[PDB]
């Protein structure tokens, strides 16, 4: 089985851990980001998510929000947890970055998309 | 002040609800989803989230996982709470939906992308 | 069938024009953004993309190229062409926007995502 | 400088060629993919966009639409042409894959995303 709870690290070098996963799939912790578009000196900001239980996968996919402390604004992953060819854990996350803007005109510049993958620490 | 907590319907019929938001920012509801790709009977399905508390602003950013109880897949929410020029509360949001798939060769097809326009049931 | 041939206005009041559609699916035209995350002038810029032709349907796919000649980015739109209930032509559109950084290391914040509907102008 | 012209292959094993781009950053080319999502036999497909020319960039941002010659689907890639920190020619791109679907209500459906890198071939 892949399971979400340890401590990760993707390809930017962010690190996260995440706690145990209760029986209805919900989980916390906390996200290190090692990059950052903002002015502001990074801060350990926390996680909550969910990973799917439905048929109880070995690979399951999970997402989750990380609430920044340092920023205004707000990440969303998704993904599955895999096992690899290999046997190594492996999440391919997709993600979705929120900028607060001023006002409901600017909504359309608002949201960035990119990938991480995360494997063990 | 735009406040998640309440009911919400979105552009393709859906609805939400949303529970207090603690001091942290962190909040649960459910989701009933209008629409599926699945055959599957559609069930309601729990959310869990924050909204994003710096800086006080009136029109907060916010990010959810909603982890379906009719399929193996996820969805993630992030977006804005905007006060409409009107002065309506509108969510505007972009979302990940993540499938599951067989093998992690096949992870380039799991992730679909999209929108949705939230305001008060 | 809905064509894309013909001048076009979105929801957040930009305009563009697509000229003849040849036999292998291939347009150019020019488009117009309301809206600029930069702070220069916004200049008419070209936009060169494809229908699909594979079974001829008549609510066919596209993609196109916008090569923006006030910005170093590049945006690319993809969608379908659709006969909405109403029988207007409606172009259904989901989008990338590339910024230009200086550094491979600051790639992860460069692409926005979002939608756009379109329709004859 | 990093041009766009010459042979790439990326990550999932695809391979395309892209032809001389001109003096207004335009440019077509081919485009073999090693995946699908179609019961259809993978065909080569045309592509074909445009390299961003403000101020000459050596990294210019790019996009194009490579429009499937076996499924009636589309899908447009954006991003830069780096020079990575090995002196190599890298593309990190985005993509949307636009599935045709059967009714403008299945559209929040038929928009998939993700991401490919390119190196020389
Ligand atoms: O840095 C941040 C917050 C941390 C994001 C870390 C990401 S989450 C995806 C990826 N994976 C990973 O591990 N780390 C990265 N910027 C957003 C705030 C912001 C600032 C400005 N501004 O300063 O002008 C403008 C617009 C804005 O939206
Ligand atoms: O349908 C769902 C769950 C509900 C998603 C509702 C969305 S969330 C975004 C939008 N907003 C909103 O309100 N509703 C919609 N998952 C699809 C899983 C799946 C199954 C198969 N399969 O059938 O095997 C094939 C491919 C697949 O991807
Ligand atoms: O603004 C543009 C060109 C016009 C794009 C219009 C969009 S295309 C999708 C949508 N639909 C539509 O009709 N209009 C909009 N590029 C921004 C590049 C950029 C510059 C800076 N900067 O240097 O300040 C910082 C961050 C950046 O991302
Ligand atoms: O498989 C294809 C065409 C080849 C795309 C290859 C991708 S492009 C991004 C990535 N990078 C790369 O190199 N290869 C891959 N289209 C299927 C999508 C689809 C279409 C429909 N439909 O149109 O009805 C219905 C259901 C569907 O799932």
């Amino acid at each position: 089985k892949c399971s979400l709870t340890g401590k990760w690290t993707n390809d930017l070098g962010s690190n996260m851990t995440i706690g145990a996963v209760n029986s209805r799939g919900e989980f916390t912790g906390t996200y290190t980001t090692a990059v950052t578009a903002t002015s502001n000196e990074i801060k350990e900001s926390p996680l909550h998510g969910t990973e799917n239980t439905i048929n109880k996968r070995t690979q399951p996919t999970f997402g989750f929000t990380v609430n920044w402390k340092f920023s205004e604004s707000t990440t969303v992953f998704t993904g599955q947890c895999f096992i690899d060819r290999n046997g190594k854990e492996v999440l391919k996350t997709m993600w979705l970055l929120r900028s607060s803007v001023n006002d409901i005109g600017d909504d359309w510049k608002a949201t960035r998309v990119g990938i991480n993958i995360f494997t063990r620490l």
